[PDB]
């Protein structure tokens, strides 16, 4: 029941994030927790992340937990 981050659309390489591009989600495996959405907003992707896709640790650039 932990839920993760999930793509709400393509996020694009080297992009900032917003929060129209954030969704929770029960997922397997587990990302980035669902409680972390709002400290991403800003945060740069270093892949570009397709729709429906788990955002994980080593996707955003500067995110530690």
């Amino acid at each position: 029941n932990q839920a993760s981050v999930v793509a709400n659309q393509l996020i694009p390489i080297n992009t900032a994030l917003t929060l129209v591009m954030m969704r929770s989600e029960v997922v397997t495996p587990v990302g980035i927790p669902a409680d972390d959405i709002p400290r991403l907003v800003s945060m740069q992707v270093n892949r570009a992340v397709p729709l429906g896709t788990t955002l994980m640790p080593d996707m955003v650039k500067g995110y530690p937990p």
